[PDB]
């Protein structure tokens, strides 16, 4: 299997795929909140689900969208950085720690966001998860620059 | 050519690249709607295109942005999942079906969204396209986990 | 090192990683603008940073989010297209030009956006940067299609 192309790759692929699934969970939750709060973005949706008055914004729907947007701002860069980093021959344990900190930090971020936990819990989880991303980015920079 | 690194890879790369182009089409349409409806997001844009009163929201512009956002929520994960999945040695025909269902579902989604088609047409196309994504995600999970 | 898998790959990885860092800069700027303008998206944030009246929109915060969103609309596709393109055996210099035009155009885009530069400066930088993306997309299309 090509999953064993580098020692760090299986761990990366596991964490990444779980994070993609975690984004899908946010999408599904968003839909549930739209239905339960009767807050649809489109008149065609509203007309099917009770009437035109239900084409409206809702604070919980907006919160769901913010969490999903923040995921796109952070998880997508990780999918790139972590993949490249997996092939730079990092220490297996060190690589695992990078991926695990990102995974745990991001899951915690969604819990803190959707759960409306007191500040600065969400902001701390965000910061924590970005640390391994910064680390991988710098490592890629050095490796790429030195091969020019 | 490195396109033949796995039997499924050419089909993946074709479908993916078409989907990226399809997102670019949404970006271009968005610009056209801004110009034709005179609805700009920035005062500097509005001042060039008729005056400060044209820095305003518009329902069709907002709809375009929703379609584009939904694309980012779904197509970007597919770019990751489909790439990895291509290297897991799936059945060539089965892989093609995964990619084709996503491609057709997503093109249909944009048509249903921008075309303001009756519900639940858009929601059904969304659901259809997510099915192969869920399938690939699970397959990657098993392969990654078993190589830990 | 696997960075030398293709002659164009180091240049791609350098430009890409710089662009990811450039997105991170936008995220950090956004946070700074929220703090300095006292404009928070969440009541829990506002209550920590002065009171509930600070859960409010702000034009500069919205501008930051637009720049970040536009980055997600363009840089993420480049991460995909440029990676694949690096393995299609393009002319080293031609590939560098594709990556450099995207890098320079996108950095200029953020400067023009956050700097509120007169139109059509931002729109021109956007257009310029999309040109190598269109070029790479077409090249991938031909290579993928011919290997079907
Ligand atoms: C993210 C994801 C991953 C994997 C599989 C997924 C499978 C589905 C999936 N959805 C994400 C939330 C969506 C959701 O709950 N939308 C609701 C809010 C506005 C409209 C309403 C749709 C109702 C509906 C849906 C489908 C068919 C008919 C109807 C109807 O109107 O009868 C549904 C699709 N995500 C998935
Ligand atoms: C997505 C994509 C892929 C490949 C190539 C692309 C090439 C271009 C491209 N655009 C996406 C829609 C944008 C658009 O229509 N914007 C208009 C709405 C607000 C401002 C206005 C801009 C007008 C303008 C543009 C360029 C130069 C001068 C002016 C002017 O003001 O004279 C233009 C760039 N996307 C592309
Ligand atoms: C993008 C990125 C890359 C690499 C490393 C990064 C490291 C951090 C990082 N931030 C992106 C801007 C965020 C920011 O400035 N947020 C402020 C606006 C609303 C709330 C406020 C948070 C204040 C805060 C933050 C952390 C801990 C405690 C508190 C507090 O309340 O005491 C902070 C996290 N991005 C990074
Ligand atoms: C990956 C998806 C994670 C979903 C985490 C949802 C956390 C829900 O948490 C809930 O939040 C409510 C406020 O929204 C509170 O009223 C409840 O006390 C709390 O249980
Ligand atoms: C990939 C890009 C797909 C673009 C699909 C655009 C579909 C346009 O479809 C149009 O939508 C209008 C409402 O918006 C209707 O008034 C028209 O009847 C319909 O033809
Ligand atoms: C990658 C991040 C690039 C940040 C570029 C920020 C450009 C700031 O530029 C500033 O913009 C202000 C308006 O916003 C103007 O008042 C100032 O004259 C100008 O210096
Ligand atoms: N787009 C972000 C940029 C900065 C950021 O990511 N901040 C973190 C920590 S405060 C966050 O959780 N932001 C909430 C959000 O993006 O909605 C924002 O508007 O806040
Ligand atoms: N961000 C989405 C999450 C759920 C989703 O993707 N729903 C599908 C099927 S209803 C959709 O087409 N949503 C419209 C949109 O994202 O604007 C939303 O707000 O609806
Ligand atoms: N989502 C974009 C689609 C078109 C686009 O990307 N336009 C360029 C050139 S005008 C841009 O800089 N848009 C500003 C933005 O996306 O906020 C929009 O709403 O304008
Ligand atoms: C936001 C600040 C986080 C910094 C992450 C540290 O990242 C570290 O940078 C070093 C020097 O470039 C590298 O040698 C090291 O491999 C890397 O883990
Ligand atoms: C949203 C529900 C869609 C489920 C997609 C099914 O996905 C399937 O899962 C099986 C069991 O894990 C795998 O053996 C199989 O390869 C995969 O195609
Ligand atoms: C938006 C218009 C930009 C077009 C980019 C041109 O792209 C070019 O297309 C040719 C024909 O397909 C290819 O032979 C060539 O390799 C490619 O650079």
């Amino acid at each position: 299997s090509l999953v064993m192309s580098s020692p760090a790759l299986p761990a990366f692929l596991l964490c990444s795929t779980l994070l993609v699934i975690k984004m899908y969970v946010v999408a599904i939750i968003t839909g549930q909140v739209r239905l339960r709060k009767k807050a649809f973005a489109n008149p065609e949706d509203a007309l099917r689900h009770g009437g035109p008055q239900y084409c409206r914004s809702d604070p919980d729907v907006e919160r769901c969208l913010r969490a999903h947007r923040n995921d796109m701002e952070t998880i997508y860069p990780f999918l790139f950085l972590g993949f490249v980093y997996s092939f730079l021959g990092p220490n297996p344990f060190v690589a695992w720690m990078h991926f695990l900190v990102f995974l745990v930090g991001r899951v915690a971020h969604t819990v803190a966001y959707l759960g409306k936990l007191r500040a600065p819990i969400r902001s701390v989880t965000y910061t924590l998860a970005q640390l391994p991303c910064a680390s991988m980015a710098l490592q890629i920079l050095w490796e790429a620059a030195r091969h020019l």
